[PDB]
């Protein structure tokens, strides 16, 4: 689910970032409760994503996939321009609703951009 | 709210295919019970969007807009190759989360690959 995915992403987030996820980092991170996070914490256990708090390996390779799909889009959104103070919000959204087919696509779209600047200048030309 | 938006283009198809709305074609369509139809009309009715259910000026105008911004995302998708199976369901769960700034950049991009069919050429030769 997409919550589920919120939660592996901000557990693997903090895990990178601190050494371990507290569940008030977590609540902080996700604007919720904490018994909301303990509730949520034991259903992820429930299904081994985690074992303070460990990731297994499963949880930990899809904390990392969610990760670099959030950078995929926000990067394509910015190539495309989107401007800055949007594409937080836009991609928390769709990152959940898109098949890895399209994430795919959107990847070799951004390399399309990436490996000549002349496609981006013609790219700006059309939004003038 | 998204579901707003997924009824009001629902009615918005209907009227324009077959010249009117039913409870039972919007309840089919959504693949939702005739309650929740009935439900979503009244707060539909209450803001003012419709009225032998009729759009007003304002559930014309927003719907127009939401079959808009389906066919440019489902364009989108296409153009960069996704799966033609896999569209329909992206695009159902993404056109709710997307600014209008991202549409309207979205809109450039499909722009930017129908105005020269080398630029598509060379998008799928990224992708080998
Ligand atoms: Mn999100
Ligand atoms: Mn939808």
């Amino acid at each position: 689910t997409p919550s589920m995915e919120d939660y592996i992403k901000q557990i693997y987030m903090l895990i990178e970032e601190k050494g371990y996820a507290r569940v008030s980092d977590i609540a902080e991170a996700l604007a919720v409760h904490p018994s909301s996070v303990t509730k949520m914490v034991q259903k992820l256990d429930k299904d081994e994503y985690l074992i303070g708090l460990v990731l297994t390996s499963k949880g930990k390779k899809i904390g990392k996939r969610l990760v670099y799909r959030h950078e995929l889009l926000e990067q394509f959104l910015r190539i495309i321009g989107v401007d800055e103070e949007k594409i937080y919000n836009d991609v928390e959204g769709i990152e959940h609703h898109l098949s890895w087919n399209s994430i795919d696509r959107i990847g070799d779209l951004v390399q399309y951009f990436e490996e000549d600047d002349a496609r981006k200048k013609d790219l700006k030309s059309i939004q003038k």
